[PDB]
């Protein structure tokens, strides 16, 4: 009992803060 999905949303979308990052810094 388990599957985040209504956490994988906020999962992907903290893919958009992986641009937040986009690539490890200089």
């Amino acid at each position: 009992m388990e599957l985040k999905a209504s956490e994988f949303g906020v999962v992907l979308s903290v893919d958009a803060l992986k641009l937040s990052r986009q690539s490890p810094l200089g």
